[PDB]
């Protein structure tokens, strides 16, 4: 037996999702983030601490895109796994975004893949600035199936970009550069799934816009929001909790 301790977005709303008090264990010190607490916190930066542009140039996949899209005729490689996750862009261009995040969970450790300027074709720069097509990987520490993660992204763009635009436009490893930025690491172990939150949120409160090499964020955040973060996520489903309550 189990509680229902929220749906997030509550209804009238439509994409609900539903928080559970077993949920709510994996919030506890040395335990790994599972995937509910992971949708649910994003869906909740999107809801309210985005902003309205932030919204509306971003889109966030849920974990289960990634997982979908990896596990299993006249269709080659590329076009056999995008055939199963094509329904998440049904209602939606991905390439009139600036970023798209895509939460990957690999040998249970969480990293994050967030598509940058997937409209341009190159690097662009002037007061300098720079901005590129490419993929970044925010990872709290280092993943080994990385290249793997990368290599199917862009086969994914290569497929949707042909769906879409009816048009063939090469995703390579030059065309389009995959970059790990550094950024604050993991500190607890089983703590990957609380830096990915993070570092949504601190995109969220100031995106990357410059991307000259290297990207330097190894001050992105103070290291005491981290260290509450676990709780404060709890405290807010519990917040949400009386709330969905009283009404």
């Amino acid at each position: 037996l189990v509680q229902k301790l929220i749906v997030y977005p509550p209804p009238p709303t439509k994409g609900g999702l539903g928080v559970t008090n077993e949920d709510l264990e994996c919030l506890e010190e040395g335990e790994f983030l599972n995937d509910v607490i992971i949708d649910f916190y994003l869906k909740y930066l999107i809801l309210e601490k985005a902003s309205d542009e932030l919204v509306e140039r971003s889109h966030i996949f849920s974990s289960f895109f990634y997982k979908c899209l990896t596990r299993k005729p006249n269709l080659s490689m590329a076009q056999r796994r995008h055939k199963r996750v094509r329904t998440w862009t049904r209602h939606i261009n991905i390439f009139n975004k600036d970023y798209i995040f895509v939460p990957v969970n690999e040998s249970s450790h969480w990293y994050l893949a967030v598509i940058c300027f997937p409209w341009l074709e190159e690097a662009v720069y002037e007061k300098k600035m720079c901005k590129r097509p490419c993929i970044l990987i925010l990872d709290s520490l280092k993943a080994a199936s990385v290249q793997n993660t990368v290599q199917n992204l862009r086969e994914y763009l290569e497929v949707e970009w042909e769906v879409k635009l009816k048009t063939h436009r090469q995703f390579s490893k030059t065309n389009m550069v995959d970059l790990c930025p550094k950024v604050p690491k993991q500190d607890n172990s089983s703590d990957c799934g609380v830096y990915l939150l993070q570092y949504v949120e601190s995109f969220f409160k100031d995106p990357i816009v410059n991307f000259e090499l290297p990207i330097h964020l190894e001050k992105w955040f103070p290291r005491h929001v981290i260290k509450t973060k676990r709780e404060d996520i709890r405290e807010l489903i519990l917040k949400l909790h009386l709330q969905q309550q009283k009404g």
